[PDB]
């Protein structure tokens, strides 16, 4: 289950295609290992410009988690934490809660989803109830499901950027989800449209029953939200997504959460986990348009939220590009002249059973249907998230090496940084 690590001493950001040329893998440790009785779980990562990078997670209080693995339970303490490195991930700052740490279930927050284009980081969370199941039906239990936002200020983020987070205020759904609707949040990287200012808010929702009478009959839901200091809930995209009962234990779903992948301001195309209880092991696509018209994918894929990176024209596989060249214009930087135009492509990681292995692949950018090749990124895992440097190289947070004598499903973090040329080696022909 132990991974072997990678820990370097990088110049920071890469300048010049002779420096880069022969490295692969550049650094692949475990940022957050051990932590006695606290989880860390439910990472995303963002280059935030320069050699700065943050990493955003969950921390469970002195407990694993929900009974269906979810971080708040309307009871236990959770926090949402941040790590900055200014080296290009050489080096992270040791974890600190985004807010204060969690005391109570009225200030808990877990499942990040997190959106950045340049100046403002903003985290939107589940609260409350969350989508975890307990002895409760949903419409008895006294903390229900909530959403919660922090925005953090980025300072610096062309030097060594800081960041301070605001208090974490209320995002109200009143009038977008009905009383009963037990909703929450899907970890992950969040879409913001070609405007760089709406970004796109994908509430889960969730029929869970309670504990001796359990259901799992999953949707979503889609709305715009304004960047802003002050964030509120804007205009639904499209129908509301309900999955179908599946092959297994009665009112479980097909599906379970469904992830934004794409958004062309008219439907948001998702990327949906198939239940290991009554699906079929393979990632699920479908829009907006419908109410239920996800179709199975070849990608093999399992519980927790996949990392996703779409490149526009500035994916250069094996082909020599240069980084200097690529932190002011990224689709403009190839060849030996350093100029030429990179193309189009998207990667994608997940794990392909249930806390097994985590797979790397490339998609296709216009149907997303994978290659032939994929690559190992850890023996053990569940959540991951993937961005790119300003010098071209490939980043990625992700849950690895499981500690299978812990009561839930405790993972330590890792950072890793990767040559587009190391990975065209491995996922393409
Ligand atoms: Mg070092
Ligand atoms: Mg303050």
């Amino acid at each position: 289950n132990q991974e072997d690590e990678i820990k370097e001493n990088t110049g920071g950001l890469q300048t010049s295609w002779d420096q880069i040329k022969d490295k692969t893998i550049m650094n692949d440790y475990a940022v957050i290992g051990e932590s006695g009785g606290d989880y860390y779980r439910n990472p995303v990562i963002v280059a935030l410009g320069g050699a700065n990078v943050l990493i955003v997670t969950e921390k469970r209080i002195n407990y694993p988690g929900s009974a269906n693995d979810i971080g708040v339970n309307g009871s236990k303490p959770v926090s949402i934490v941040y790590l900055l490195s200014s080296d290009a991930g050489d080096n992270f700052s040791s974890p600190l809660p985004i807010g204060g740490e969690s005391t109570s279930a009225d200030n808990a927050v877990s499942a990040p989803v997190v959106y950045y284009k340049k100046d403002k980081v903003y985290v939107i969370a589940s609260a409350g109830a969350g989508i975890s199941r307990t002895d409760q039906d949903y419409s008895a239990r006294n903390p229900k499901s909530m959403l919660k936002y922090s925005v953090g200020t980025v300072t610096g983020a062309d030097n060594k950027a800081s960041i301070q987070w605001s208090e974490w205020k209320e995002l109200s759904v009143s009038g977008k989800i009905g009383e009963n609707v037990q909703f929450g949040t899907h970890s992950g990287r969040g879409i913001i449209a070609s405007d760089g200012t709406t970004m796109v808010l994908p509430i889960i929702t969730a029929e869970q029953g309670k504990n001796g009478a359990a259901k799992e009959m999953m949707g979503a839901e889609f709305y715009k939200v304004t960047a802003n200091d002050t964030l509120t809930i804007g205009e639904k995209i499209g129908q509301t997504v309900k999955f179908a009962q599946g092959s297994g234990t009665s009112g479980f779903s097909k599906y379970k959460e469904a992830k934004p992948i794409a958004y062309d301001n008219t439907k948001v195309t998702y990327f949906a986990v198939p239940n290991p209880d009554g699906g079929d092991g393979k990632m699920g696509k479908g829009d907006s348009g419908a109410e239920n018209n996800v179709t199975s994918t070849t990608i093999p894929g399992s519980e927790g939220s996949f990392g996703f990176l779409k490149l526009t024209g500035s994916w250069y596989g094996a082909n020599q590009y240069d980084p200097s060249k690529y932190a002011s214009n990224p689709s403009q930087a190839g060849g030996a002249t350093g100029d030429q135009a990179g193309k189009d492509e998207v990667l994608f990681s997940h794990v392909t059973t249930p806390a097994g292995q985590n797979q790397m692949r490339l998609l296709d950018p216009q149907q997303y249907e994978p290659l032939s090749k994929s690559l190992q990124i850890s023996k053990t895992s569940k959540s991951s998230s993937i961005d790119v440097l300003p010098d071209g190289t490939i980043i990625v947070v992700a849950e690895k090496e499981r500690n299978t004598g812990a009561s839930g499903l405790k993972f330590n973090i890792f950072f890793s940084r990767y040559t587009q040329s190391y990975l065209s080696s491995q996922l393409e022909y």
